[PDB]
This record gives structure tokens, sequence and C-alpha cells, in this order.
């Protein structure tokens, strides 16, 4: 009975959002010694980025007993970039099939692309996630 | 620069793994009790991972990094729990070192990857990133 979750999420398709985003020292990559002075930004920690600006995304939209939580993505990270930096972060949604939603993101810092994102988020109620989690 | 990195063909390391509390999943404040690891910090330790077993047989000038990553998260898990993380070298084209990843936790699979590094003189980069 609380077997009540029958949506059609295409009315995210087309939404979009670009944020500025800081990239901090949490975010270096830090597994060459001889590197670390360079401060290099983690590819990691850019797809969190990445990420994150999708859930900003979806939060403003989801119906209120649903969560949105990422179960697929790929990267290409394609230019070296600094932490200490502040990049600019889109991201839109490009497809909706049952509740897994889409996304291209992008991280660009001045006019250099640095990476490039496609991912996916399942939207879950919080009950159903909450329930798998703890099993 | 010109070698051959063909060898490293089939290298495999595995590695039991503390999921700690800078992994932690915060986007969503109704989900924070949970402390559920997220994906981003496990692509982070996969990577991790290949980056000890490339070290172990680069030659001291070289470095690697991450050009491309592919990533499935099928199970949540929480943080406070230990994985187990294994990769594997399953082809190499130039500079380029292809992986595959999972995290177990017990006999549960949590995060299966495939991912590409390009090795590159540290000089390179250190140019590149200097220029
Ligand atoms: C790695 C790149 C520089 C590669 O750029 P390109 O593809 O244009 O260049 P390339 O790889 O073909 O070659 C660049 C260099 O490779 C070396 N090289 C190429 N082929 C070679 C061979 N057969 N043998 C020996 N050396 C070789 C050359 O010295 C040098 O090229 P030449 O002689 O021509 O100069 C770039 O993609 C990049 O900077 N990406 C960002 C990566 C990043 O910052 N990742 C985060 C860190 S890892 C990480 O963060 C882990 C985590 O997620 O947590
Ligand atoms: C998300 C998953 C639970 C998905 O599992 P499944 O594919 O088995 O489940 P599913 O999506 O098909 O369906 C599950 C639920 O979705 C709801 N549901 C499905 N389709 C629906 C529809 N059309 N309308 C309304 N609700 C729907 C059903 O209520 C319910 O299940 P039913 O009807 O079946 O009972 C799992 O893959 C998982 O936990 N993965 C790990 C995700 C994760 O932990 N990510 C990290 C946090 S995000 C993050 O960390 C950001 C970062 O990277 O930094």
């Amino acid at each position: 009975h609380h077997h009540h979750h029958m949506m059609d999420f295409d009315f995210l398709e087309g939404k979009r959002l670009t944020e500025d985003v800081a990239l901090d020292e949490t975010m270096v990559w830090n597994e060459d010694i001889e590197m670390l002075d360079l401060h290099l930004v983690a590819t990691s920690a850019l797809i969190g980025v990445v990420h994150r600006v999708s859930y900003e995304l979806l939060s403003r939209y989801l119906p209120n007993d649903y969560t949105a939580v990422v179960v697929e993505t790929l990267a290409r990270h394609v230019k070296a970039v600094p932490t200490g930096t502040r990049v600019a972060v889109g991201v839109r949604v490009v497809g909706v099939v049952g509740n897994r939603v889409k996304f291209r993101g992008i991280v660009m810092s001045g006019d250099e692309k640095i990476l490039e994102a496609e991912f996916v988020r399942a939207i879950v109620p919080r009950e159903k996630l909450r329930r798998l989690a703890l099993e």
C-alpha cells in the first residue's frame, strides 16, 4: 500500500542550471607526491562538483517525497586545472526514461573546457531508498 | 619519450579500503542520517588504487592521470564500512591504459567502473599546467 509511486518525470526534460563553483583544497589530486605543488584538481572531485549542480537543479522540481541519486556517470577530463580557482559548471537534462534522468555536464575554466560529463540520476522515494540502505 | 606499456596488460591490484566521513553523500538534508557514500568519492577510491598499481611499474620520471572514467553505482553503502576494491588493466593503446574496477561490500557489488589513465612525463604536465 506504500506502492503508490507512478509518475512521468518527463516534465524535467530541458531544464538547465549553471553555477560558479570554487575548486578548494579538499579537491586536490594527491596521488603523486612529486605533483603536489601544482595542486591540480582531481577528476573525481570535478565529477562530484558536476553531480552536485544536478541535485541543485532537480531539488526545485522533485515531488516532496522523492530524492535523486546518481546511478551512472561518464566523464572526460581533457585539461588540467589548479585548485583555488572558480569554474563555471553547467548541467542540462537531455532525457528521461522511467525514473532515470540523464544529464550532460560541462566544467569551463574561463573559456577552456576542463571536463565534460554525461550522467544519470534515479528518482526514488526517500522511504524506498532508506529501506534499501538499511536492509 | 617512446615506450611500450603493453606489459601492463593483465596487471591487478585489490585493496581493503575504509569509507570515511569525508566521502559522505550530503546533497539531501533528509538523508544525512544514513551517511551513504557518494558516487564521486567511490570513483576517487577506485582511481587511487589504479595509481598505486601503475606507480609500481612506471619509470621514475613518469606519472599517470585520469582522462576518462565510466561508472555504475548499483547499491547504496554507508560510510564507516570497509570495502574490497579491485582494479585490472584490460587494455593498452599507446600511453592509454584502460582499467576495470570493482567495489564490493562483502558479496555485494556496490560499484563497477571502467576508466583510462594517460601515462605522461611529469615535466610535460608541469609544462602544460604552468603555461
Ligand atoms: C593527460 C593530458 C595532458 C593528455 O593530453 P593529450 O592527449 O593531448 O596528449 P597525450 O596524452 O597524447 O601525450 C602527452 C604526453 O604523453 C607522453 N607520451 C605519449 N605517448 C607516449 C608513449 N608511447 N611513450 C612514452 N610517453 C608518451 C608524451 O611525453 C607527451 O606528449 P608530447 O611528447 O606530445 O608532449 C590531458 O588529457 C590532461 O591534462 N588531462 C587532465 C588530466 C587530469 O588533470 N586529471 C586529474 C589527475 S588524476 C586524478 O585526479 C585521480 C582522481 O580522480 O581522484
Ligand atoms: C538507486 C537504486 C536504489 C536504484 O535501484 P533499482 O533500479 O533497484 O530501483 P528503481 O530505480 O527501478 O526503483 C526504485 C524505486 O523507484 C520508484 N520509481 C521507479 N519508477 C518510478 C516512476 N515511474 N514513478 C515514480 N516512482 C518510481 C519506485 O517507488 C521504487 O521501487 P519499487 O516500486 O521497485 O519498490 C540503486 O541503484 C542504488 O542505491 N544505487 C546507489 C545510488 C547511490 O547510492 N548514489 C550515491 C548518492 S548520489 C551522489 O553521491 C552524488 C556524488 O557523486 O557526489
